[PDB]
């Protein structure tokens, strides 16, 4: 299957670890040239990249200094001539429950995982628009079904499923299409590196992994990667406004289901 | 039939207008005691409320100031001897598109609209477990839809949806329900003012509601408060977790439709 | 809450037990008059219902027998005359798989748990346009979240969403509202019973409610007929298309819940 | 992108034309085996398949003789040795309204649009078990929106998207994914020959499709099937139970939303 993406260029937030790296690794492995905005970039990903995209670009930003990004996208913008699509990835469940946290903690916390989706969408705009491009937000199934630990993060996913459809609202008439993709429970090394810091890591996996209906087992990386970059190409041209599930039937599928 | 709610005290915010101001007089003739946060109330809705409720209280205040919320929860607490319901309801669709506006200007409206949702359900919630109640957030089809020139409005809308099932996870087990209420157009006295700043009132009226299906017309604030009124009841008391749509079809109807 | 039904006639169909006649019961509580359209009506059934609505009335039917319903609502309308709401309730979770369930068993669950949600509706409709009425579908979480062992009354109860929706949009201009309640456990004399054949009913009770977030427990058949009448009633005046979902948080809220 | 199809077996009902020979036609460029079930097979495309896949094969069936169907799908697997995956797609909106179609008009569309969706899936569930392959069902915006004028079709389709959740959670033990795909409006040669008996056919297209906020156009048959493919194939490992909307936003967008 040819996704018509090569030489387009998608600015990859967070695209240095995890399912954000994920996509810039697919990307850059179909033609496509990633840029990645995140804290760091390990020496070794930076390698891996470097070997599939010649013109892939790392630039170093805390996302929550949100007025850094307008020259940061302008770099990009002039380095390549402009931006077919971006991802929106950067973020952190950080487990702050309402009861022991406050408005100004939840504020902070917006900073680092709600505010820089608008304002890269913001930035990269003018360039998307030009191209007829992409726009794609990383949110999570909390968002839809809460958790109940974690109120910072679930009203901060579930916002950007709104920022998802009032985009797809606002540049319909531009061809410019607005999805998401809310994932349940994929497996990445900090993950993996949270898990490891249990007494029984296996048996900790195992109770998170028994309530996901199709194999008990989290999704992956590449599985995330692989409906994120179809959904970014001219392949999916009429898929807008859409919030997309590869979740293993986590959201949809009946609670009490078992085996 | 019987709500059960005799003397329940429900905290509505923005309760002095429009869909709030309708949410309390219902709460009220039902037996509750309102108590409303907004930033002013009519005189004419205060007699009205005082008539309704001997008990009702009105609290002035901006809730974008949200570190006076924790004060004025705790003598509404102190006063009444408890608090059964919140109703998040304060909000104004600002019409911030992102093309135009700041992200600095982004947060402001998130200070207006979204973060004392937050807050105000914090304050309560330590009264509102005591009592097994309830907590209902007005939120907004544009969270759903979205709309295409108000990007600050929408995000917080769809926030309040997040909010509403996280806390409805979080308190399940303290038997406090959290649900939402979605309405997509509800006739105000401050919507029609909106509307007669037009050349042609009627004009732009029927625009907007040619687009309902059920009967080509605005939802009322009688309509609004009858679902909440009820949601908010113990006659309600396995309703969690559910975002409400009376709404004329608006949300789930095929947008074809004519 | 004055609900504005009284003398509203409301066919219930399923009426004579459970879910159903929870409905009825309130209904004539609420000063409404029912009409019941099920199999059998138990003695003591017909004895509350009377005292609750001098009106009331029960046909017996099979509704698999959909043939006969043109003539049932026929009588209703000339006996009452008018028909304001509609409550499609009558249906069995048959637990057919579709790996070991013919295609033509499934034709016959439909006949059982679906055609007549049809039949009934469109027989009423005349009614029911003239009073701007309202009609209700009780359908299941199953329609939406699956079960894995019920092909048949899975596909019947999102068959019925879909009648729902499809109706909303076709009488909107009527004034008609219709909606649909999506139940998930449901405590029933029929559920009690079926739990006390387990070697430990206690057990099997709570096997099943331990995923229900609200309280870790069915929701209750007063629950789901106050949800009912309040959408029926003129107070839910621009409530149409809605699924409904008095369930415990049972569909929409995280699958991994938890607490003790 | 290597979609790790090829020679994967995939029946497709109703993939003679439109939306089902789109899918036909890619699955096949791809490197999978179609095979087509329906009412019959035009020269031109059993001529397409057959140039992109040597062991494509149509089978002549009228899927309402849902009898057949056993026979048939055990041909395909003696033949091909085995089959990975089937798309549910035979299927007619016949507009079926309510007020004058009666239950047995109702009962025959089911017989061409619904119950087929069973017995191909029943019987294609061994085979398709034993290579953890996929299932998907083509459903409509209808069966989620309502349109209004046409009940049978739209609880047809209401219906196969609960038959998709019940065999999602059936068969996810068995690493069987199960999905459905609900187009808005797919312009297809036999929709363009409908616009064209109208007095304006452009005026009509543009009636209906002003309505689809992205670009104000059908969906195109391609567009359809290359998100059918991809989550068809293994690189959607982790996919079902879904819903899957390629429709310009025609659901799930503000129904006011109004450009030029
Ligand atoms: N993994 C899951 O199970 C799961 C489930 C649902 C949703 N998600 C979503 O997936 C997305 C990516 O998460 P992940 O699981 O891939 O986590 P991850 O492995 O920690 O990767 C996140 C990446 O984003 C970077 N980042 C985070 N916040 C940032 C900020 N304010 N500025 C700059 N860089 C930032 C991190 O940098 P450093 O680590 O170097 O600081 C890291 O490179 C998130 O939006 C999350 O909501 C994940
Ligand atoms: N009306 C509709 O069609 C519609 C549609 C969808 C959603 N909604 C939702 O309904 C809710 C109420 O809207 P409405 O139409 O009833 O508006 P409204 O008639 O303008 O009333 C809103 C009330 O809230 C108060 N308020 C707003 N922000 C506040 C703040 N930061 N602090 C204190 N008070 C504040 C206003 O006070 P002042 O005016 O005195 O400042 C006013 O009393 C909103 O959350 C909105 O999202 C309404
Ligand atoms: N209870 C739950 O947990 C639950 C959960 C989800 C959805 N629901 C829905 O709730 C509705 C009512 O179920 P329920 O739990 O109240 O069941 P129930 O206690 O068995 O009551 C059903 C009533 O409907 C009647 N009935 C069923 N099929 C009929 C037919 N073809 N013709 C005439 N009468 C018929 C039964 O009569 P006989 O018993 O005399 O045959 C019985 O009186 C059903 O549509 C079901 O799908 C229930
Ligand atoms: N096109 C749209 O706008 C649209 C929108 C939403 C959903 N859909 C769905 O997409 C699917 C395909 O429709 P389409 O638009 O591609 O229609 P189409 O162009 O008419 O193609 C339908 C194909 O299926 C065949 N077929 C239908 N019923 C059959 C039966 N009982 N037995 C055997 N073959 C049968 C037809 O055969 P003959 O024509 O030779 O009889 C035809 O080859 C349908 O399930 C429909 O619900 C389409
Ligand atoms: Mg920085
Ligand atoms: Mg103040
Ligand atoms: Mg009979
Ligand atoms: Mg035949």
């Amino acid at each position: 299957m040819d996704l018509k993406i090569k030489n387009k260029v998608c600015i990859i937030t967070g695209g240095a670890k995890g399912i954000g790296y994920g996509i810039a690794k697919l990307w850059a492995s179909e033609g496509g040239i990633p840029v990645i905005f995140s804290r760091s970039m390990p020496k070794e990903h930076d390698k891996e990249l470097k070997k599939l995209s010649s013109e892939y670009e790392f630039y170093e930003i805390d996302l929550k200094n949100y007025e850094q990004i307008e020259k940061l996208v302008k770099k990009v913008a002039i380095k390549h001539g402009g931006i077919y699509a971006l991802v929106n990835n950067a973020g952190t469940n950080d487990n702050l429950h309402i009861e022991n946290t406050s408005t100004q903690d939840l504020i902070k916390s917006y900073e680092n995982n709600l505010f820089h989706y608008y304002t890269m969408t913001k930035e990269c705009l003018p360039y998307i628009k030009k191209e007829q491009g992409s726009i794609l937000n990383i949110v999570s199934k909390t968002g839809i079904t809460g958790q109940g630990r974690t109120s910072a993060y679930a009203s901060a996913k579930a916002a950007q499923m709104g920022f998802t459809r009032e985009w797809a609202c606002a540049f319909a008439k531009d061809n410019v299409r607005v999805n998401a993709i809310a994932p349940a429970e994929v497996m990445t090394p900090l993950y993996e590196k949270w898990l490891q810091n249990f007494p029984n890591p296996k048996e900790q996996y195992e109770k998170i992994a028994k309530a996901i209906p199709l194999g008990h087992r989290f999704t992956t990386i590449e599985e995330i990667a692989n409906t994120a970059v179809f959904t970014l190409s001219p392949l999916a041209s009429h898929t807008t406004g859409q919030i997309l599930m590869p979740d293993g039937g986590y959201v949809h599928l009946d609670r009490a289901l078992n085996w």
